[PDB]
């Protein structure tokens, strides 16, 4: 059984904005992922400096990239912190946010969507490549959980019991748009990754497939 929970109102809003926006440069959607698992990682290692046990349940402290072609899906995913039940329903859509209404209003004054990081919500630029998105997530501090929009007015919470064990961390499984594709290639992933996040103090890893020859 999965509970839904609507959107604070501005949100909505916003993803509503986002994903039917006509901006040519959406590949910044990556650079605020990876800021954004970085920020995590960076509290888990905070947070072990007190209690090093934390680490205990994922000693790897990464960022990693998965490209699912045949689902027309791209996971971003990093050993950070977690988040747990509450906080997902707390962080990712009930809680008003501080810029929510300010960044809206910047960008009708004709800022560049590029903005959206400083003004807190860089989470929300995953629509303009994507129109569904999960977050998988799993924190020392509870269960393993199933947060899922698709830019409408309400999203779901779900007790994980079909992915694959994390061991500590978030998932940001992306359902890409048909005409974002380019993003499930190597060649792409790497550029934009190298262009916008030249300084990052976690390995980045790519996992490829390839036929064997
Ligand atoms: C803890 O943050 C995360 O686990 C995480 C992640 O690992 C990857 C991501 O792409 C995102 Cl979006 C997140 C969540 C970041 C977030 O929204 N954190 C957060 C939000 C709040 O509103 C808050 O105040 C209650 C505190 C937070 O940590």
């Amino acid at each position: 059984a999965s509970e839904t929970f609507e959107f604070q109102a501005e949100i909505t809003q916003l993803m509503s904005l986002i994903i039917n926006t006509v901006y040519s440069n959406k590949e910044i959607f990556l650079r605020e992922l990876i800021s954004n698992a970085s920020d995590a990682l960076d509290k888990i290692r905070y947070k072990s400096l007190s209690d090093p046990k934390q680490l205990e349940t994922e000693p790897d402290l990464f960022i990693r990239i998965t490209p699912k072609p045949e689902q027309k899906v791209l996971e971003i995913r990093d050993s950070g912190i977690g988040m747990t039940k509450a906080e997902l329903i707390n962080n990712l859509g009930t809680i008003a946010k501080s810029g929510t209404k300010a960044f809206m209003e910047a960008l009708s004054a004709g800022a560049d969507v590029s903005m959206i990081g400083q003004f807190g919500v860089g989470f929300y630029s995953l629509f303009l490549v994507a129109d569904r998105v999960q977050v998988i997530s799993k924190s020392n501090d509870d269960e393993q959980y199933i947060w899922e929009s698709n830019a409408g007015g309400s999203f779901t919470v779900t007790l994980d019991e079909v992915n694959e064990r994390i061991g500590r961390g978030t998932i940001l499984r992306l359902f890409l748009k048909d005409d974002q594709l380019e993003y499930l290639e190597e060649k792409r992933i790497k550029e934009v990754i190298k262009r916008h996040s030249e300084f990052v103090a976690y390995p980045i890893q790519l996992v490829v497939t390839k036929e064997v020859e």
